């Protein structure tokens, strides 16, 4: 039936070992966290049913006009994407989830998606995000939600058609979720204008972000200086958005120069409501974000202490413990602080065979010559670990700001960060050096990426391709100008739509046809298993990554229908040229199946 | 306690804090309420970045007047050690503080001081503990006391549940009243 396809994949992953990829072999610690218990009545009221009530403009401004700093929870999606590789089951949100709705009130909003998100999440795990929002927004009437959405591309790698980003937004925020942030990798205006004009036409919060990079303190760096930056504000605020934010994915911020930014921007935009992102990675996050949110500022990021430090955003602890003697008081309950902490360290234990923890020990500096974003560094980190070691990482960081500089000074963002990373990989791996590699550009055969960006597919840079380059590599192949949004050929949606599901049955989803819209391939993986192992999700982290051991008790609550004990009795012998089977007791009955070895 | 301090004849006076308990006003405030009487008399500050804002009562009491400032090497530093030496040697730019100290020199031992740390794995803190907390103004455990506390409790085992050890400690010193823990 249902239990069935559970017990064909535990068997396969006892007999055969873990399944999706690990990149060093350790065993996971037998604790199990506990969560702090919470009142059983609703959650005190928070910023959604300001926004819900007020609207969005009335929001922005009573945000403004809030007499003290205000808070927003980024620890869902950023500090398991920097430290670990965002393989966090919403298994482990939701024992937590209440906890932070009827404790943490005064948060400003909470970032659930981002980046390196959605790809992962069919690609190496198998789960589906959509219900994960689903559950999630259901179970948090009080606070409003965030996204990383970017402008052109809706959440790959490649432009869209106008319309099917239309679309996504428009469906985001009809699954009941309230703001969305919008930036791209190169700040490249119509990539901005069309986000925004989605998100307005969906009818919610536009929240659009200016992308940091350098310091404007420095003389020698103002190529893009604060005169720049305040002309990009002006014309988002002409276009038109809620609430402007700087982000600092590599956490570059300073004290006193994002002091006197915000200072610049406050003074000419005293109505303007702010909002600041940044990771810890250089080891001076809580100082210099004191110092420049003393200024005119609204919301501030920070993540949980167990994950603080390291490459994450900044711990709340320390930001609410600081402010007490001035006028900007934080007003938080600092043992629930301490019981979020602690659950999150209890709960970072569980994911122990992949860690950057494992890894490297306390993060680092260097960022201020990598600009690597947080999980994008880690993740190079532990690959470079895996294939090579600690001491072949050293090169790469070297070659990672030659492959930056050759491509221009360009913002390093998702894409342009896998772009660069991939070009980095191929200066690695092929062995070839700096001069003599491109004094001659024209015959090296550069992999599909660095074709696409050269050739403009992913947008034409603010400063503009570099001409020779671009020549040499390019040579003759169609070349797309303009905003590709546009210049690409638009696709139907119903026709893939009637494609899928003459391949795949009627059980077809508007979301999962968005899903295989970016990679059909990965969708058809995630489909054949689903097919074979049926409904999942309902299983434990260890369960799902090392499954039950010999002769031991768990419980598995798979759905609301009906309930099922598991015990492990014991394993056949391989009989059928390496063809395993398994011996087990369910409640009231036994049960066996065969499964195949894989070593046949 | 300064006073009877300088009356000894001590040549350089410090500021002791094993638990990081330094808040940016409450330093400045310190600081000034120091040097206002005692304008040749260089001070120190030492405190540890457990509770995981070192840096800032750092820059507060630097710029409040201090001269001298303990600091741990860059990939030995956070979770309960001193903040950051990059940070520091970094944020100065055109501050007055003026370290002028090259970003390659705290790279290279940062980077060393990773390399070696990986040696010392079986007995690491890192495999226990993860990132300092802010469990220390309910606490006030200084720093070097507090890294084998936690770990022998973690790695002998039924010692994760560390709570009651810590909510024990508290009303052990209040048996024998508020006293300066070192």
């Amino acid at each position: 039936n249902r239990a069935q396809k559970l017990l064909h994949y535990l068997g396969h992953v006892m007999v055969n070992g873990p399944t999706t990829p690990i990149p060093v072999k350790a065993s996971p610690s037998p604790t199990d966290p506990v969560v702090p218990a919470v009142p059983i009545g609703p959650p005190p009221a928070g910023f959604r049913d300001i926004l819900l009530r007020e609207g969005p403009e009335g929001f922005a401004r009573a945000v403004r006009n809030h007499p003290g700093l205000l808070l927003m929870d980024t620890t869902f999606r950023d500090a398991h994407q920097s430290l670990l590789a965002t393989r966090v089951r919403t298994h482990d949100l939701k024992k937590i989830a209440p906890y932070v709705a009827h404790n943490f009130s005064k948060l400003f909003s909470m970032e659930n998606w981002g980046g390196a998100t959605f790809d992962v999440a069919m690609r190496f795990l198998y789960e589906c995000p959509w219900r994960r929002l689903q559950e999630l927004r259901e179970l948090i009437p009080n606070i409003p939600f965030q996204m990383l959405l970017r402008g052109a591309n809706a959440v790959g790698y490649t432009n869209y058609p106008d319309n099917v980003v239309f679309k996504f937004c428009e469906v985001a925020k009809e699954n009941g979720m309230d703001v969305f942030r919008v930036f791209d990798s190169l700040n490249y205006l119509p990539n901005m204008l069309l986000g925004m004009e989605a998100a307005g036409s969906a009818g919610g919060v536009v929240e659009a972000a200016i992308s940091y990079t350098g310091d404007v303190a420095d003389p020698s760096r103002t190529k893009y200086s604060l005169q720049y930056y305040m002309g990009l504000a002006e014309e988002l605020v002409r276009a038109g958005t809620h609430i402007l934010c700087i982000k600092d994915m590599a956490g570059l911020l300073k004290p006193t120069a994002c002091t006197m930014l915000v200072s610049s921007l406050r003074d000419r935009f005293p109505d303007l409501p702010l909002h600041i992102h940044t990771h810890d990675t250089s080891g001076a996050g809580v100082a210099a974000m004191l110092a420049c949110a003393q200024a005119g500022a609204d919301v501030v990021d920070v993540a949980a202490d167990s994950m603080s430090g390291m490459t994450s955003q900044p711990s709340m602890g320390a930001l609410v413990a600081c402010t007490r003697g001035t006028p900007l008081d934080t007003e938080v309950p600092m043992e629930r602080v301490f019981d979020y902490s602690e659950y999150w360290e209890g709960a970072r234990g569980l994911y122990a065979a992949f860690d950057c923890t494992a890894t490297m020990k306390s993060g680092n500096s260097d960022v201020y010559e990598n600009e690597i974003p947080g999980g994008q560094y880690t993740n190079l980190h532990f690959q470079a670990h895996s294939m090579g070691l600690g001491s072949k990482f050293k090169e790469v960081k070297k070659a990672y700001v030659e492959a930056n500089q050759m491509l221009g000074d360009l913002i390093k963002v998702t894409p342009s960060s896998k772009i660069v990373g991939d070009l980095a990989q191929f200066m690695v791996q092929n062995g070839l050096s700096r001069a003599e590699a491109e004094a001659q550009a024209e015959e090296l055969s550069f992999p599909r990426s660095v074709v696409e960006f050269l050739q403009g597919y992913i947008g034409v840079p603010h400063g503009g391709f570099p001409e020779p380059f671009r020549s040499k590599v390019l040579k003759d192949l169609p070349r797309v100008e303009g905003r590709p949004g546009a210049s690409l050929p638009p696709l139907d949606l119903q026709a893939l739509e009637k494609e899928l599901v003459d391949r795949h049955g009627e059980e077809v989803t508007p979301e999962d046809v968005l899903s295989a819209a970016m990679y059909p391939d990965v969708f058809a993986h995630f489909k054949d298993f689903t097919a074979t192992f049926g409904p999942l999700d309902s299983l434990n982290t260890r369960l799902f990554l090392q499954g039950p051991k010999i002769a031991e008790e768990f419980e598995v609550e798979l759905e609301r229908g009906k309930t099922l004990h598991i015990k492990a009795l014991a394993v056949s012998d391989l009989n059928r040229a390496g063809q395993r089977q398994v011996f087990f007791e369910l409640n009231g009955q036994l049960r066996s199946i065969l499964v195949k070895d894989t070593q046949a």
